[PDB]
């Protein structure tokens, strides 16, 4: 499983999208 790992990818790009 990977709830926080798969989300990790959706967290780094969440910061780049905000910029």
């Amino acid at each position: 499983s990977a709830k926080m790992r798969e989300w990790f990818s959706e967290t780094f790009q969440k910061v780049k999208e905000k910029l």
